[PDB]
RNA sequence: CUAAGAAAUUCACGGCGGGCUUGAUGUCCGCGUCUACCUGAUUCACUGCCGUAUAGGCAG
């Protein structure tokens, strides 16, 4: 965790950086669900939450062992040519630590119908007056547009950095790299 | 401080009966429309699960 590498997004004349973090972020999850492990971390240096932008650079962190295994791992083939790739240096000491969430949203109601067509068994109009169309979770937040292996359905993933806190306790890591109690530093 | 200031047009009404517009007609010769383009910008806010929950999380 003491260790952090550095992606910065070369501009394309081609594509907007948007689908390009897109596609790497993609992956990278499928690098580290091929990899394993409970200690990556994402990191956003230049997050703009005036307009919820992304950022043009991108920052993830792990440790030696945990950075070694990733930039051995193959996934890095084809994508060489928009990102730069620096080296596995320590973590600035004096840094304040932040969180990283994935924040999903039940912006579909028909979906919430169908599930709960299959708990209680409830007809169209009865779910149609329980659930009306205004329920639709609209979020300020950065996004990356997805679609999975398992299943082919286009996924949107919202990621939000948490408060400044002045210490960091001992937390997990999704597959995503987003941290589901952890922390990452902020410099 | 205005060619300032003021004001009831209104009651009633049968327009109609009749009619052959018809004869004839050559539109027409000729013609280089070219050249050059990222539709796509996160444009699929989607599928499922924990929960009675529309409150709120989670999975790829």
């Amino acid at each position: 965790m003491d260790h952090y590498l550095d992606i910065r997004l070369r501009p394309d004349p081609e594509f907007p950086p948007a689908q390009l973090m897109s596609v790497l972020f993609g992956k990278l999850h499928q690098a580290l669900v091929a990899q394993g492990g409970d200690r990556i971390g994402v990191s956003f240096p230049d997050l703009d939450e005036s307009r919820s932008r992304l950022g043009e650079r991108l920052r993830i962190h792990a440790s030696a062992d945990d950075l070694r295994a990733l930039l051995a791992r193959p996934w890095l083939e084809g994508l060489r040519d928009h990102l730069q790739f620096g080296e596995p240096a320590v973590v600035p000491h004096p840094t304040p630590y932040r969180q990283v969430s994935r924040v999903q949203a039940k912006s579909n109601p028909e979906r919430l119908r169908r599930r709960l067509m299959r708990r209680h068994d409830l007809s169209e109009e009865e779910a149609r007056k329980r659930i009306p169309d205004t329920v639709a979770r609209a979020l300020d937040l950065p996004f990356v547009t997805l679609r999975s292996q398992s299943t082919g359905q286009h996924f949107r993933l919202f990621i939000r950095h948490g408060p400044l806190q002045v210490t960091a306790e001992e937390g997990g890591f999704t597959c995503y790299g987003l941290s589901k109690g952890g922390f990452v530093p902020w410099f």
